[PDB]
């Protein structure tokens, strides 16, 4: 079955993503168009292949069509989580809760089958019909576990407000940290609208004032001491100190009863 493009979604950086609705069936799909170095979306090609979960946008196939490649996905209709928060404010903490075992029901996912993102943000992490989160993009994903045997990650990619201290500071890092990190940094945007730091450096100001616990300071004051004591376990600087998937799920605040069924 071939497609209709209807209209565009975004123009995202490497070219545009459309809606291709087909006329016979009506089935919507996302349609990410790259323009072809094309070690990037052939990567991110293979890695869509392994993927499946329910917290994470499914890859339905691909055309190379000549020199155009055309990787078709699940459409999402709320668009990006990054517009679900309002600037300064954040949303009401039942709804960043959800949302965040969602997401860690996705990282969850993706560590098990030997796969990291590198570049979880607002903007990655899409909503459906009925507001179920999952993650995209995975240009920039790679395998850290092959045949039970991890591998330490040595190129620094991501962006600079969501990135762990330790891919700046060491040459070698281990990869699942890195992403525990970056979904506390999305939990302090989705809960104080607003990112605490530029980057997590010594050069620095607002990462300096929190490892010295000066927790009276925006954004933490926003917060509140349930959700502010799971993010001091998350945003450790020293990723062996760092709190772990496994541990998150036993947390105070992740286990407490804050949100109502369905409507
Ligand atoms: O898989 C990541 C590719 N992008 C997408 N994939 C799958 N479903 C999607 N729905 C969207 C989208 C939905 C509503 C409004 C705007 C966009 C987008 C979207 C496309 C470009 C930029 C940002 C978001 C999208």
């Amino acid at each position: 079955e071939d497609w209709d493009l209807v209209q565009t979604l975004g123009e995202g950086a490497y070219g545009e993503v459309q809606l291709a609705v087909n006329r016979v069936t009506e089935e919507a799909v996302a349609v990410k168009i790259v323009d072809m170095c094309p070690e990037n979306i052939k990567k991110e090609i293979c890695i869509n292949k392994m993927l499946n979960h329910e917290n994470v946008v499914k890859f339905y196939g691909h055309r190379r069509e000549g020199n155009i490649q055309y990787l078709f996905l699940e459409y999402c209709s709320g668009g990006e989580l990054f517009d679900r928060i309002e600037p300064d404010i954040g949303m009401p903490e039942p709804d960043a809760q959800r949302f965040f075992h969602q997401l860690m029901a996705g990282v969850v996912y993706l560590h098990g089958i030997g796969i990291t993102h590198r570049d979880i943000k607002p903007e990655n992490l899409l909503l459906d019909e009925r507001d179920n989160l999952k993650i995209s993009d995975f240009g920039l994903a790679t395998v850290f576990r092959y045949n039970n045997r991890e591998r330490l990650l040595n190129k620094m990619c991501g962006t600079l407000p969501y990135v762990a201290p330790e891919l700046l500071k060491r040459r070698e890092f281990h990869a699942e940290p890195v992403d525990v990190w970056s979904c506390g940094i999305v939990l302090t945007a989705m809960l104080a609208g607003e990112l605490p730091w530029d980057q997590p450096s010594d050069s620095c100001q607002e990462y300096s004032d929190w490892k010295e616990k000066k927790t009276y300071l925006n954004p933490w004051k926003k917060i509140d001491s349930a959700p502010l004591a799971l993010l001091h376990k998350i945003l450790v600087e020293n990723p062996s100190a760092r709190i772990t998937i496994p541990d998150i799920k036993k947390d105070r605040w992740y286990n407490k009863p804050l949100k109502k069924g369905a409507k």
